[PDB]
């Protein structure tokens, strides 16, 4: 009916927490602290450092001095005009996010308590608020301080995850990881609106697709609608359900609501499936239902969203290593898809700015053309918006609650706010058809929280989707070339970012890596930029990743900066690459491979392909041209090579491919292949090629030449000869 | 007959007051009575439309399409109000207000002081009234509200929501066919619709009496009794009450026992002699021994307490099939006393949409089990748990029953706090049903991830009912390959529709309906008879359920009758055909096949349904075919592959000789006839007969040990003529028009 919206300038007044939190209005208003200019939505350092209160986090060795905040309470403050309600109406307060032990008041009454960060919060205010101005307050408390009221268990201590995040409900990765920093911030992160409901509401709208066939174009959608009636209301009130696309209606169907809750099955033709990228097309339709009066045709509430015609399911191996991780397969509507895809880390350690990232972020996946993407457990759950971007350009997700590295605790109290959690979760994305899979990701069986909690609310909740109850030198080595899951989650390879973010990130006296001169010992900064969580001053440990892999490929390491940036990038990109190719080489068997990771969330030295600030690395660019729907490649052989051709797509291709060595220009083969649809088809067993060099191959599909290359020989080689070889190839630049 | 010091009946006339619930419900007394309703007399124990019915707020239910009137009632509260004279109460004694049925949620008040607040409907309610009532006048106040509005305080899930089970039952604890179903019409209903009454216990007083089998020798009439005992003992009482037990029948005493109270629970071992073992119908007698244990002082003699009941030694066991579908449900035996009994018996629907008036229906409906000879009998978990009275009946005629929780078809939820209320009701019926030799089985109902299922209700026999077994789940042309190729060994056969006879139909239809085709075009129906085959909400349509009886009989006969008296012959027939082809189908194919329970035996509201009786006691052409068929020894013919085949059953533990004779009725031909051997328990095949040419009917006349009993076998293919059939049926003299 209305939605006012409370977002704008807040006023922020932090002030260090005593041993007993104030949690009462008085105590606030009378705790001796600092008040500044806040914004909604926004993060506490985000308001103080546009006050100049501290200084910027993203800079080199300046995360540390946000650590005495860490111990502060914060105090949102503003005031707000509330709209006039007719009898029978409500007035709810809709928090989108406060990070994250509150206690919310409405003109000097308490409205809640918050005690999570994941989910959203409402009120009822209808009964607390006055006509005119009214005051709205919300006092929250230190996270940290928050762990030290409950006893963990053995488990629960040592564990990657920080012992602060066991017992609390926000995001692991706040509290500090290998590629994010400590930055536990507070503040209301998302929206804060007012709503007003009629006595006739919408609680529930739950669309579920039965049944699709994509020939003949027909689906199967029902609505598990579940509204708010009064009784005078039974009999005098029609739902109407439309389905439509581009205006043109589709299915229009209306019935009388004669109880609460209701199913309503649209048997529809004319309408295209769903289907993720190269195996068709996104198609989605508008399904709005609403409650109107059968009388005066009064639209009481009217609910809106884009669905897509899909039936996922998840076929588990029963051959190869029967319950070993791993051994599944992905099935869209009776065919069974290749996922290839990269883990969706945090946008940003202030997560007030992930709505901001999240457009940009998302086309990083469409140029990379993933088809999935797995949203880590160690971030929050990403907005409505993130699931609307993937539901449009079709790239299937992979959801992770809300859980890091480490056990749990089993008691009744965690399983408690766990499972109201969880709940709010599923009931706000099981209509997205980009949503494929939730999961638990423990790495015994018998961790209550992923085979019973996790588990019972999507038995209940969502049967659609499957549940999982569970998820470093030579690229070459046998461990990669090796691994029997069909199904993996490839570790990355660490790679030095581009130049201009080294010189944004770093002071200039720090942009060089080595310290003094010396070849392999990091500065404190680029020791920081690992993260590192705590100022422990110290030498080595994760960035010696970067020169040990340099050292594998290119013999030694070099000293120039623009030369180390090219070797690190190109031991990644390799890396990567043939990570993939691998994979998809062996696609019979192999059934997806999600990589780590696509785009940073900190101006951090990582093992992503891209930085914070869009800087994309050299890996970025190997892997786009071996993402190709129809994709040639090379693979190493018993006795030589083979030339592969993938196909991702459910359409047969033809075409002509060429490879030669790129250092003499000899050509090794040129021959016609059929790459039939959804399989990997070998072209023809290359011969082994002598020494070292790069074959680069290029393949015409339907009038357009892709290109590719092969690195073939073994380590080490020379730095300026693998340049040498990568320019003359004329695929890549630097 | 719990020998409380003082049991003072409240039922009687109360004082109703009811009117439209407010958004947020009235729950105190200041604004029930401030609240603009309407005041009648009504009647405790009872249901408020009855109430509302005298005095002319509504018109008959029963009758045409009177039922959807009742709809804004659905939102409305209910006021109860009384007045009582309190008993006076010695120092030490408790004085509680008991309920036995309460439809459903409410705010109990005494004295302006509330003592209680309910939400089930199917448990009883007991409160403890001693500091909130004073001498002489007390008042009483129950204020019911809406039930049909608590269903939205809840979020249900996805599975909860589209099943034949009203979305509004899930989330409450009410019986699921209240809401409506498609053998029971709408109504929810409301009011205190059992029992109410005032006990006065003394501080010492008996808290539970569990009576448990543990042996049972059949021959030399040998048994092993348990009694766990539990009392409310005050310490000064410790070494000072003795404990009676008294085992007696027909006068005569069998077992008597005292032992000293020194703890307030006990076990009581006694090993019987002389004692006969409580049997189904035909596999023995229902032997029941009165069952008395009494509290009294070792020095007075004051019996501070005494509970009575009728007991029957008896063991059940469920024995599992891993060889044929292990695991799949419906590959089971019951075994009683080490003997494997097969079941024939009915699945039991509720007795009325206004359960008030059950309790004067158990007496004629369990009438009905004796002459069809049932030995069980499954209470469909859409009924309201039936009360002590229904059980003794049972444990009288010898009669088993498979109790189902009141749990609706579809999925319910997962969370602790139904979990909670479906724990609190499991406890409650199975601590007051335990002791009955009747009861076999529990079912919930019902993957393999229920809670409810397999958790919860699994949870509670384990622990106050480990002797009887719980099952975790359970569920065109009658020869249709649907029926005679169903895998189940214990199987309950879905029912045929059947038109009731025709002075129901001039009785629940107006005198312009009776007629079931509008317009007189055959094949349609009129509002009427759309609404009697159970429409639950008011949705004009044509065709639905009741097309179902028009094809049966344009499949058996050919074509649909236009006359009202043929259209009743025929409908009954294509039933009666039907339900005997089941049976005999199933007792034929033993010992594979170990019972069968058929659907149903009598209606709870005046509906055309697929039963063989109606609400008024009408017993279709169907029940007496079925009696035929269930008798202890009963000679039937099969069809078989090459020709037919005579065979006889056995459902006693005696074996049988005698002589059958099998002609065609129409021709006077003798087919067969000659000695056969019933041996007990088991089916026997008496020999091969050939394959009559065209359509008729075989009688069968055999007799055993004097007696001449009778049946029938319809042969050839449908279509038949129907005034040939019944040419037949005359011929053959067993059953009549």
């Amino acid at each position: 009916v209305s939605e006012q919206s409370l977002n704008g300038r807040w006023t922020l007044k932090f002030f260090p927490q005593p041993a007993v939190p104030v949690m009462t209005i008085e105590g606030a208003e009378a705790a001796n602290g600092i008040v500044v200019d806040a914004v909604v939505p926004g993060n506490v350092e985000i308001d103080m450092e546009a006050a100049g209160l501290v200084e910027d986090p993203m800079v080199g060795n300046n995360i540390y001095k946000l650590r005495p905040y860490e111990g502060y309470q914060w105090y949102y403050s503003r005031t707000f005009a509330a709209p006039v309600v007719t009898e029978g109406q409500r007035l709810v307060l809709h928090f989108g996010g406060i990070d994250t032990f509150a206690e919310v008041y409405v003109n000097g009454i308490k409205v809640g308590s918050a005690d999570n960060m994941l989910i959203e919060h409402d009120y009822d205010i209808t009964s607390v608020v006055k006509e005119g101005e009214n005051r709205l307050d919300v006092i929250i408390r230190s996270s940290v301080m928050e762990a030290q009221n409950h006893f963990l268990g053995t488990l629960s201590i040592g564990n990657f995850s920080n012992e602060e995040s066991a017992p609390v409900r926000r995001a692991p990765s706040t509290y500090g990881w290998d590629i994010m920093p400590r930055l536990v911030s507070a503040g209301l992160w998302r929206d804060v609106t007012l709503r007003v409901e009629n006595p006739v509401t919408i609680v529930d709208a739950n669309w579920v697709t039965l049944s699709v066939n994509p020939k003949a174009r027909e689906a199967s959608e029902s609505l598990y609608l579940q509204t708010r009636l009064p009784f005078e209301m039974h009999d005098k009130v029609k739902a109407v359900i439309t389905i439509s696309r581009d205006g043109r209606q589709i299915l229009r169907k209306e019935a009388l609501m004669r109880k609460f809750a209701n199913l309503f099955t649209l048997n529809l033709s004319g309408v295209d499936a769903w289907w993720p990228r190269g195996y068709g097309e996104p198609a989605l339709y508008t399904a709005e239902v609403s409650l109107v009066d059968v009388t005066s045709g009064k639209i009481y509430d009217t609910k809106t969203s884009k669905i897509g015609f899909r039936t996922v399911k998840l076929e588990l191996d029963e051959v190869n290593l029967p319950g070993q991780p791993g051994q599944f397969q992905f099935i869209i509507n009776g065919e069974p898809v290749f996922a290839k895809g990269t883990n969706w880390v945090p946008l940003d350690a202030l997560h007030s700015r992930d709505a901001s990232h999240v457009e940009e972020a998302v086309q990083l996946m469409v140029e990379m053309n993933c088809n999935i993407v797995r949203c880590w457990g160690g971030n929050v759950y990403e907005d409505t918006h993130f699931f609307e971007l993937c539901d449009k350009y079709g790239i299937m997700v992979w959801q992770d609650f809300a859980m890091g590295c480490g056990n749990y605790s089993q008691r009744d109290n965690f399983a408690a706010a766990l499972e109201k959690e969880a709940i709010s979760v599923v009931v706000k994305l099981r209509n997205h058809p980009s949503l494929i899979l939730w999961s638990g990701n423990n790495e015994p069986n018998n961790d209550r929280v992923s085979r019973q909690v996790l588990s019972r609310v999507i038995y209940e909740f969502d049967p659609t989707r499957p549940y999982l109850p569970s998820s470093r030198g030579y690229y070459k080595d046998p461990f990669y070339t090796e691994n029997p899951s069909q199904f993996v989650s490839q570790i990355g390879y660490h790679g030095c970012p581009n130049r201009e973010t080294l010189e944004r990130m770093f002071s200039p006296d720090s942009v060089n890596p080595w310290q003094n001169g010396v070849v392999g010992m990091w500065n404190d900064e680029w020791q920081t930029k690992a993260n590192r969580i705590y100022d422990d001053k110290f030498q080595g440990g994760r960035n010696d990743l970067m020169t040990n892999q340099v050292r594998i490929i290119f013999g030694e390491v070099p000293a120039d900066l623009d030369d180390f940036i090219f070797a690190s990038q190109s031991v990644q990109a390799e890396a990567m690459k043939f990570f993939v190719e691998l994979w998809r080489g062996r696609r019979p068997y192999r059934t997806g491979i999600i990589w780590w990771n696509i785009r940073d969330g900190w101006p951090l030295l990582s093992d992503a392909i891209s930085d914070y600030w869009g800087g994309k690395k050299q890996a970025f660019y190997y892997m786009q041209n071996v993402h190709h729907d129809v994709c040639c490649l090379i693979n190493p052989a018993a006795n030589g090579y083979m030339l592969k051709v993938d196909n991702n797509t459910l359409k047969d291709f033809e075409g002509v491919v060429e490879v030669k060595d790129v250092a003499s220009g000899k050509q090794v083969f040129k021959g016609k292949f059929v790459s039939k649809a959804n399989q990997m088809s070998e072209i023809a067993t290359l011969p082994m090629q002598k020494g070292q060099g790069m074959l680069v191959i290029s393949y015409r599909i339907e009038g357009n030449e892709y290109f590719n290359h092969y690195l073939y020989g073994e380590p080490p080689y020379k730095l300026d000869q693998y340049r040498k070889w990568v320019k003359k190839c004329g695929i890549y630049e630097l």
